[PDB]
DNA sequence: TCAAAACGTCTGCAGACGTTTTGA
DNA sequence: TCAAAACGTCTGCAGACGTTTTGA
């Protein structure tokens, strides 16, 4: 588990609270015992003229890689220890987006559980509902009800 | 003249990176002796839901204020002095939005001698022409040029 | 004449989702 | 049956300007 220098962190935060997002999704999957996949994801968006900065992270964080998508590009990450590690320390500096970031934190940590019961899963899925209504949600389908309507 | 812990500077320098503008123009006015005025803007947006975080920055910095617009908020900080003073101590932070402060710094200091011979007020618009073009510009219509000509 | 505030404008995004595949 | 990658796309803006008014 890499360790971030504390300045790094400050900086970061400051930059994650005022344009970063922290996502979280339950996504329809047939090949999935409960027929959803958990899905987690942090991201930063830049002008693709940008994309200097956001491969300067990919080597600063470690972790991760950036995506074009036209006008625009993506750094992502989305592997679950790379993320609690990363999360759980950039964390205490949040003053915008901490309750998703310890919404997400406490997920990865119940991840396990969620594969048992149908009611764990269920519940997690709810923790999930609680993160987009955080955030400034437009366009989400798959909830928790979604779910239950399922199980 | 406020000075501000290296915590705040750090943390706020990353904000601005992301999510902040850093704004200059030449504003067409005949009140003035070169009949523009020369702006400069430091400038947050939030959802007015979240108004309390640009409330809670007025207090922190020291100075500038908060516009509800509605359903977005800005905090704005368009004086001169604090706006060189907060601009001096974020500046070596910046890794995105630098460029934009030196040139705003670099403006301020000769704002003065500006005032006093056209050609060096037109220098000095040739600087604001460059923060422009480090913006995503869209919808600029006062620049340098329009400046001279309006000066002969 | 000036610094600073006040108020107006808009369309190219972009934060935050979506669905499908890859590769175990 | 899973973690992650890859790729598609909507809608309320909001970044970065504009013009106008205030009051020493």
């Amino acid at each position: 588990n890499t360790k971030y220098n504390k300045e790094f962190l400050l900086y970061l935060a400051g930059f994650v609270d005022g344009d970063g997002s922290i996502i979280a999704q339950i996504k329809p999957n047939q090949s999935y015992k409960f027929k959803h996949q958990l899905s987690l994801t942090f991201q930063v968006t830049q002008k693709t003229q940008r994309r200097w900065f956001l491969d300067k992270l990919v080597d600063e964080i470690g972790v991760g890689y950036v995506r074009d998508r036209g006008s625009v590009s993506n750094y992502i990450l989305s592997e679950i220890k790379p993320l609690h590690n990363f999360l759980t320390q950039l964390q205490p500096f949040l003053k915008l987006k901490q309750k998703q970031a310890n919404l997400v934190l406490k997920i990865i940590e119940q991840l396990p559980s969620a594969k048992e019961s149908p009611d764990k899963f269920l519940e997690v899925c709810t923790w999930v509902d609680q993160i987009a209504a955080l955030n400034d949600s437009k366009t989400r389908k798959t909830t928790s009800e979604t779910v239950r309507a399922v199980l």
